[PDB]
RNA sequence: UACCUGGUUGAUCCUGCCAGUAGUCAUAUGCUUGUCUCAAAGAUUAAGCCAUGCAUGUGUAAGUAUGAACAAAUUCAGACUGU
């Protein structure tokens, strides 16, 4: 079946970790795709965004390879980017697939103005950048909707976002580098530092710590 | 009610425009047009030229009646006193 190479997969399989959130924490990499199937696999769902065809000129011809683009996210603050070239196009897609639930981030959602309920905006103005293409997002109050393009409107759905602002500077035809500056601005969320994380951190210890007498074997 | 897509390349990321998409109590034209309620309409070019018809008249007890105007009365007198 699964055989985990690494002492997050194994702490995974040995359901140790039972939570993203326990990973996301102490910023540990994630180079297993079980990893992400077993914690958030059933609630996540995919979508190939463009399948784009690239080719190498060679001395007997152009040597063609299509570039498969992949968004995964479960709806409720979870989103992941995942680009991949192959010769065929499944096999594109494919590891397309394993690269976005590879990148899975968590994404932060704030409030507008009053704080009822579950959020449903970005908490503050962010802007992501990727090539020419820059991306902003403004919060805007509860009923607003989503008001992107298509791209980024799938993108910010497969988040969980429920209203936006956005603006878009660059050649955003590119759909590479506007999907990637989408993505960049979606993981500044949980970079800002606002005045409810001025309290002092307490530390826990890190999985590797906390379960290295398991791992020891 | 804060949104973009096609097009320069063998392929790429750009600048940049062309094209598309939507709107006008916005004109015109094409095809089509069964019903109800609304409703603009010779401004744009020529404040260019105009046949014909109409579009400014007017009376109350209370300015001026002798129509040779109509009507009712008067057998005798009457300035006039109805229209
Ligand atoms: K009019
Ligand atoms: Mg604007
Ligand atoms: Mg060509």
């Amino acid at each position: 079946k699964w055989v985990p190479v690494t002492k997050l997969g194994r702490l995974v399989k040995d359901n140790k970790i039972r939570s993203l959130e326990q990973i996301y924490l102490h910023s540990l990499p994630i180079k297993e795709f079980q990893i992400i199937d077993t914690l958030i696999g059933p609630s996540l769902k995919d979508e190939v965004m463009k399948i784009m065809p690239v080719q190498k000129q060679t001395r007997a011809g152009q040597r063609t390879r299509f570039k498969a683009f992949v968004v995964v996210g479960d709806g409720n603050g979870h989103v992941g980017l995942g680009v991949k070239c192959s010769k065929e196009v499944a096999t594109a897609i494919r590891g397309a697939i394993i690269l976005a639930k590879l990148s899975v981030i968590p994404v932060r959602r704030g409030y507008w103005g009053n704080k009822i309920g579950k959020p449903h905006t970005v908490p503050c103005k962010v802007t992501g950048k990727c090539g020419s293409v820059t991306v902003r997002m403004v919060p805007a109050p509860r009923g607003a909707g989503i008001v992107a393009a298509r791209v980024p409107k799938k993108v910010l759905q497969f988040a969980g976002i429920e209203d936006v602002f956005t603006s878009s500077r660059g050649s955003t035809k590119t759909l590479g580098n506007f999907v990637k500056a989408t993505f960049d601005c979606l993981m500044k969320t949980y970079g800002f530092l606002t005045p409810d994380f001025w309290k002092e951190t307490r530390f826990t210890k890190s999985p590797f710590q906390e379960y290295a007498d398991i791992l020891s074997k």
